[PDB]
């Protein structure tokens, strides 16, 4: 009862079946006629005919992307289920509209294609649309024929997307159901009160794109004629009431009437960036209409040729009450003074502060504890001295991790010309608690005085910079500094690492690619804190007086020390890693033996990952050594046998990962499990298999045992014989 | 007669043996016994006996520097019998002792980077003709080096002696006078005494650097002296060096320079004092006025740590440095060089050079360089300017700060790694008249319009690397109308047209795959076009036949670069249409399959064909019938497995074939049966898996007939098969 070529999985008492990418020529008629959702996209799939999704009738959701890796679908394919809701059929390269869909149809989506006719043969008949994705089909194309009042008749659409189609006008007679609208790169110059009048309903507009301004788009950028703007009619939007989502990126917007947020009184979201709007944001009456708005984003706004020496921002931002963000990227200017963000200083939820990309020279850092509440202070990139399914236009991802985030008040100089700290670099700043200085190129030689104005920093990234840490005060002043991050310091690597021992809060280390080969006066790492600790792209090969290097570590339960170029690991030095680990990794070495007797000192360890190593035998009895050992990850691997009693006596090891070794057979002895296991994962996919008769031991063993789980069956290839190369071994006499 | 394994060459009328890197186990004996000159480096070589060099007689050099290639065994008096040696260089061979038994003739002897720990008169007092003697890195962190009392004393005709790298301590007693340069670098010497260089009155170069050293990412270790000390030189330790020219103090950690020390020292021509603390020095200095012949100045990396102050404190005495020529001030780390900070260099004739690299200045009045006197070469290299080898000088930036090809046209400006994003309107004004300009790595995302660069019109040398600026706008660039080499490589084209003297134009790694309106580029100047790193692939398709002639406008071109273009297959057209002026034409590391040889036919003039790197596997039958000029083929890494009849004959223009690194097994009787003469002056055949069986006699036997044709690299024109053979050379077969 293994599932083939599908992973079967009951999600939320609703079996779904995960089928993509797995070089399928057809639907394959092996899956289970009681999943209700199936996933086939990424395949090499070229017809879709009324007998593909024959007997799976409880069929709610069929995703059928990217095939082949054009798609050619009969009339009335998905005819047959009743209760299909949910279609998928994106970058298929469809001609047209499929005639014929199923009118359960509540979701379809046909994203990407050559479709340039919106027909009523096709989409009149789906009454129940609610989401209709059309997106990227006309682009760069001679415009898309919308037949005339073909969304009337769909009076339950809540979602319309046409953006990336050349539509030059938005299309008439639209339901008034509609909440979400999406008209990004539509290249419509003209916004008229008659385009969107009869949609009170509305949440969401998107005009974006629209007359845009050219700044490394992924896509297509031709300006408007004579560096025109979109053209929207002062009463356009006055029957848009319950608007809450506004884009208006890139459509070259000099002037903004306020007239078109006067009946928009809950608008919270408003998207004007890649625009010319450097004066509005100086005088502006719009601010004083947007009492709501929580994420303001006017951000690369900038004149070309000009570098003011201070951003000028109106009184009337003060009229902002709800402003929770307010991101002011590519102003372009020198000089951030403490009476230039007055008008924000007096509004309670504003929170964040995002000043990324503006070349930014001084900034009187007096001015940021005048602020109410603020919690993120984005600064990167300044010159501060000692996928169709995303938005296009604005950062979604966070400005600041939130591992770092969480401990308070956090503030992001990283990317600036911070080549050394001054000692006025952080005075008369609030209490940071998380604080960013990442590629400053700084080569600060420590003394523990440089971080002594913010002292309570808990999270502190130094990533990719040339510091100096040989002095054992260096970073001592922050005495509850929890997170360290010295990844990519390997410029200074005498080398002493004594600063450590002096924290009584540091839980994370993270001391990758520093490339440390050699410790002066003192060989040991000491912490009574430390958790975790990354050594990753160190040289550990070299340093193997450095027997107990890491024994010092008496709290540690993770320890990483991949890429450290391991040929052999001496055995008392493994003995002197930290009994307390409960996660180890050595991944991306070249070990060629691993010694599995020493385990038997490590009562803790959970996962133990010996992947990306030149490994050949593995131990008899692995069962003597270890009694916790619940995830052995040992892929790309030289493992050409699995000795007897492996998979057996260890009755803690959940998954056991053996894909990509050389393993051509698992014989009788070697899984004759004599005690019961709870093994619930077993990879074996990219083993050379010998199909031959040997084969079939294993495979009695894989019926016999149902709760271990072998993923990705299509990659389980047999490399012999002829008749059987290529082929699964799941798949045989 | 075909020299093996050594490759002679008979240079300046004397004949020399190049034996380098060639894997050989022990010195060979199949050298030619008239050779004068023996390179033997980077061998596998254990053992120097006296028969080594037998029959070699009129041996004057020889080179056994790092041998075995990551000890050498040398017995006694093993190059005894070499009569006529006068060079002898022995570098990295893990030599524990100084060899006893050295010819007497030897006047150079390199015993660099080796285990010697002691200096005896056993095997140096002998060498009387000795002139130059290098023994650096032998002791280096024994605890002190055995220098036996009056060692030198001896060698009367010493004129270089090097100790740098070593534990010394102490200067060496008993120097002969004859010494024209001491090099005492990395030493240990804490203090130099008024006896240490009394009677050396004959020296011209003294080295003391890194004796106390200020640690600064030197590529060796740095232990600095105890509690921040500097170097001890006593008041009269230089009163009798009267005719010291170089002076090199750099990394002494010196806060303190005596003008007592350059009384008797008129011909200072060059003093080092980089890395060390003499910012007050700098600012006030009385040894400023006791330098009237100095020529080369560097004071680099002198700054305070922690202290970036707002100008750069130069002192009055400097106007007194007369004779300066060049003056290096990198690392001072200062905020602006105003107009009246650099007022004391502005009345010396001869300061053709200004180095301010790495000093994160964020202002410059660029007015002040106009009221200097001669400056050739202005190096403002890795500041914040914003819009509107044991045989190398460690401690000097010895490369010219400016390529040579550029400041060739004139005065030099070096703006690269600065924080300029984008070319303001008062960029270059007050600047004198700048013939090279280099804005290199600077960010610069400018739109050009033509208006850039107009205070600085006469540049006829720009390099804008390492950028994203914007070429749509026709007029781009245009301001500069004596533009001859411009240099666009990566920048990840109508303007080209306009100039009238344009002749380099480098676009390499611009990744460009489309071109919107015009389609192709004209010039009828440009001599050389770099366009590797494209994506002419795109461009050149079955689909858009827009950019079928995209070069044929470059009616002058004689050089053309289209490597890296990840080119398949190039459209006959399309290669038809490239320009028949074209001498030197390069299409390596491409994915291309096949080439039409006969298209070869409509470029007459065309001397070098490069297609290495590719996938070829064909070769034309009648290559005289489309070449007649075609001097230099080169064919490396690529899967040709045959040779076909009447390819080496046919063509005499050609005069170097390189068949490298390709999937040749044999070369047949009918290949190689030359019906014509041939120019063929060299053969390349190294990594081809050549079939050692009776069939390679044929292509042997031709070797030997033709002794012109030059093979190189014998030792790496190894057998594949068969068992016995594999790792040979093909030459040394039955
Ligand atoms: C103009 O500005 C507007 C905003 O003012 C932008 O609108 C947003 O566009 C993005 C991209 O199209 C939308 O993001 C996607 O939303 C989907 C639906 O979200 C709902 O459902 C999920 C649960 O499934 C909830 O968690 C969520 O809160 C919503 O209730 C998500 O399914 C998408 O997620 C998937 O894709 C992304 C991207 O590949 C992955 O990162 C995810 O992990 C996941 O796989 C996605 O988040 C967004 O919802 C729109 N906003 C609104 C309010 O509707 C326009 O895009 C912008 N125009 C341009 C051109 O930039
Ligand atoms: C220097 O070294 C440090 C320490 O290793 C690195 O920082 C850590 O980076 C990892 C990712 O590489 C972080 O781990 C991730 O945390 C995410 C957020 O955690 C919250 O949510 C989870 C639930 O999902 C909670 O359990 C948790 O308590 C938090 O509330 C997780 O969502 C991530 O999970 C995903 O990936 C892992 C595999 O990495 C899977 O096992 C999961 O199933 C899931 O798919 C992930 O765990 C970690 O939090 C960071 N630690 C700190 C202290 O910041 C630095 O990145 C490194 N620096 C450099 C430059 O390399
Ligand atoms: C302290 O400061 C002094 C200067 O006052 C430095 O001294 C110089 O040191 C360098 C390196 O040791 C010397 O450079 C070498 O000179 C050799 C001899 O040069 C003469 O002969 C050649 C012809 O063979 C003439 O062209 C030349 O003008 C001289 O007449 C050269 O043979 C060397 O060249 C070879 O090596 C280099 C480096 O690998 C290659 O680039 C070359 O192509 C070639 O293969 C080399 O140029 C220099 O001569 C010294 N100056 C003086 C005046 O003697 C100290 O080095 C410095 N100390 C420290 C520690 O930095
Ligand atoms: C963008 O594209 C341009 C154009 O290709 C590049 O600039 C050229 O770079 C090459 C090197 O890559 C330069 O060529 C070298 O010039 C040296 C100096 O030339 C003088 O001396 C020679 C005699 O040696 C005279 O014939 C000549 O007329 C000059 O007076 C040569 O010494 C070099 O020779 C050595 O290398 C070549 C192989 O490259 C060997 O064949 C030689 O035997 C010898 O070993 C070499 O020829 C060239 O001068 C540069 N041109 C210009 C206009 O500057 C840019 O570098 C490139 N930009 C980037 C970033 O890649
Ligand atoms: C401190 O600031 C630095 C610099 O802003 C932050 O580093 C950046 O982190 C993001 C997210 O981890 C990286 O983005 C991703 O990078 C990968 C790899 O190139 C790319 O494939 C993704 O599309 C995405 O761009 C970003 O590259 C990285 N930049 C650098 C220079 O390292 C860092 O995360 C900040 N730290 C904290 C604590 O917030
Ligand atoms: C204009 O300024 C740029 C930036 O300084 C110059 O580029 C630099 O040129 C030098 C010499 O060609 C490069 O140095 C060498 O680079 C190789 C490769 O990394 C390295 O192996 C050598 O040891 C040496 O460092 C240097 O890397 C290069 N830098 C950059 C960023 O390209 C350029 O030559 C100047 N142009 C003119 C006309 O002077
Ligand atoms: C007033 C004005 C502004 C201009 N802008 C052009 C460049 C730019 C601007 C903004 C905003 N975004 N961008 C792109 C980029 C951001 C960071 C960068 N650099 C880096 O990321 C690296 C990081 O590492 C240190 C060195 N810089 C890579 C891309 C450098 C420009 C402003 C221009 C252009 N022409 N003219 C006349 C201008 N006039
Ligand atoms: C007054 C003062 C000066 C200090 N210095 C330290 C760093 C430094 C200085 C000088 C001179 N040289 N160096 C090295 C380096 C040059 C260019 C660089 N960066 C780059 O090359 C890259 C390339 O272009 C993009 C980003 N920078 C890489 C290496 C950035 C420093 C001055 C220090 C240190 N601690 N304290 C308290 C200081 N106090
Ligand atoms: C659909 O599911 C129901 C239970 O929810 C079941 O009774 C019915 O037989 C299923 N139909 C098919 C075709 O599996
Ligand atoms: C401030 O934020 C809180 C939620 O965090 C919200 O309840 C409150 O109304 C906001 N203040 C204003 C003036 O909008
Ligand atoms: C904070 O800002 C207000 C104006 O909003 C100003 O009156 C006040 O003086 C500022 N406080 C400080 C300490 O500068
Ligand atoms: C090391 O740090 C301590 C504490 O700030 C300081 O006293 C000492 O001078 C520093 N060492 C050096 C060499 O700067
Ligand atoms: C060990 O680590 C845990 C988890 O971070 C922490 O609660 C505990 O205090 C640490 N132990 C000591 C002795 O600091
Ligand atoms: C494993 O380590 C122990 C203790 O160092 C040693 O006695 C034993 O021989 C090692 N076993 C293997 C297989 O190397
Ligand atoms: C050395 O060269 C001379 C000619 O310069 C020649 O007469 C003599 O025979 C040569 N000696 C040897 C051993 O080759
Ligand atoms: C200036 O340089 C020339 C050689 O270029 C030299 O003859 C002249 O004496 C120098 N001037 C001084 C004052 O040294
Ligand atoms: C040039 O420098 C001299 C001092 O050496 C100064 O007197 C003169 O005014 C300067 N010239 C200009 C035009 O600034
Ligand atoms: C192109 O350059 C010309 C000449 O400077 C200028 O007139 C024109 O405005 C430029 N084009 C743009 C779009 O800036
Ligand atoms: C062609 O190039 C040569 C060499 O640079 C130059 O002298 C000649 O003037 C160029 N021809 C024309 C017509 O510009
Ligand atoms: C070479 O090019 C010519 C002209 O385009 C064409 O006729 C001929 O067939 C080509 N030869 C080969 C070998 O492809």
């Amino acid at each position: 009862s293994r599932s083939y070529p599908c992973d079967e999985k009951k999600q939320n008492d609703s079996v779904i079946a995960e089928c993509s990418n797995r070089r399928l020529q057809e639907v394959p008629q092996t899956v289970g006629k009681y999943v209700t959702e199936l996933d086939l996209s990424d395949n090499f799939i070229t017809h879709i005919t009324n007998e593909s999704f024959q007997g799976l009738q409880n069929l709610t959701k069929i995703n059928l992307n990217h095939n082949p890796n054009g798609l050619n679908i009969t009339d009335g394919a998905f005819l047959n289920l009743k209760n299909l809701r949910e279609l998928l059929l994106e970058d298929n390269q469809l001609p047209q509209i499929p005639s014929g869909l199923p009118e359960s149809l509540t979701e379809l989506s046909l994203i990407q294609n050559n479709i340039y006719n919106i027909t009523k043969e096709g989409i009149s008949r789906l009454i129940n649309l609610k989401n209709l994705y059309l997106a990227w089909n006309c682009y760069f194309c001679e415009k898309t024929n919308i037949e005339d009042g073909v969304f009337e008749t769909l009076t339950n659409l809540e979602l319309l997307s046409l953006s990336f189609n050349s539509l030059s006008h938005v299309p008439p007679k639209l339901p008034s159901s509609l909440r979400k609208l999406f008209l990004s790169n539509t290249q419509i110059k003209y916004i008229s009160e008659e385009d969107f009048k009869g949609l009170i309903n509305l949440t969401l507009l998107d005009l974006s794109g629209n007359c845009p301004r050219c700044f490394n788009a992924p896509f297509p950028c031709v300006p408007c004629d004579g560096g025109a703007s979109i053209n929207i009619d002062r009463f356009a939007f006055q029957n848009l009431t319950q608007l809450r989502y506004l884009n208006l990126s890139s459509t070259s917007l000099r002037k903004i009437n306020a007239a078109w947020f006067k009946n928009m009184p809950h608008l919270k979201v408003l998207d004007l960036e890649f625009n010319y709007l450097v004066g509005e944001i100086a005088s502006g009456a719009f601010l004083t209409m947007l009492p709501r708005l929580e994420i303001l984003d006017l951000s690369f706004n900038y004149i070309k040729g000009s570098y003011p020496q201070h951003i000028n921002i109106s009184r009337n931002f003060s009229k902002l009450l709800s402003l929770r963000a307010l991101h002011l990227r590519g102003y372009v200017f020198q000089e951030l003074r403490e009476d230039d963000f007055q008008p924000l200083m007096q509004l309670p939820n504003l929170s964040t502060i995002n000043l990324g990309i503006n070349f930014i020279k001084q900034i009187d850092f007096k001015l940021f504890q005048n602020f109410s509440n603020l919690e993120i202070i984005y600064l990167s990139e300044n010159r501060i001295s000692p996928d169709p399914h995303s938005n296009f236009y604005h950062f979604t991802r966070p400005l600041i991790k939130p591992q770092c985030a969480a401990y308070g008040k956090a503030l992001d100089l990283s990317l600036n010309s911070i080549f050394f700290i001054g000692p006025n670099q952080f005075e008369n700043l609030p209490d940071i608690a998380c604080l960013n200085l990442s590629a400053n190129s700084n080569a600060q030689v420590l003394s523990g005085t440089e971080f002594s104005a913010i002292p309570h920093v808990k999270y502190l990234d130094l990533t990719n910079n040339r510091l100096d840490f040989d002095n054992a005060s260096a970073l001592t002043e922050l005495s509850d500094l929890e997170v360290l991050d010295l990844s990519y310091n390997s410029h200074y690597f005498t080398h002493h690492l004594e600063f450590i021992q002096n924290f009584t809060n540091l839980k994370v280390l993270n001391l990758s690619h520093n490339n440390i080969y050699t410790l002066t006066d003192k060989y040991n790492l000491e912490s009574k804190s430390l958790v975790e600790l990354v050594f990753s792209g160190n040289r550990l090969d070299i340093l193997w007086r450095y027997i107990s290097i890491f024994k010092g570590l008496k709290n540690l339960t993770r320890l990483d020390l991949s890429l450290n170029r391991l040929k052999h690991i001496p055995n008392e030095a493994f003995l002197n890693l930290p009994a307390s680990l409960t996660e180890l990794h050595i991944n991306d070495n070249m070990l060629k033996f691993f010694n599995w007797t020493l385990l038997q000192q490590f009562p803790r360890l959970e996962l133990l990952d010996l992947r990306g190593n030149k490994l050949l035998f593995l131990t008899d009895s692995l069962s003597d050594f270890t009694s916790s050992l619940r995830t052995l990850l040992l892929s790309h691997n030289r493992i050409s046998h699995l000795p007897s009693g492996f998979l057996s006596e260890v009755s803690s090891l959940k998954h056991l990962d053996l894909s990509s070794n050389l393993l051509k057979t698992i014989n009788k002895s070697a899984l004759e499990t004599k005690t019961t296991t709870k093994l619930s994962m077993l990879e074996l996919h990219g083993n050379p298999f010998e199909c031959t008769c040997d084969i079939g031991d294993f495979r009695r063993w894989m019926d016999e045992h149902l709760n271990v789980k072998i993923p990705r069956l299509v990659d389980v290839i047999c490399a012999s014989p002829g008749d059987q190369r290529g082929k699964s071994i799941v798949s045989l006499e």
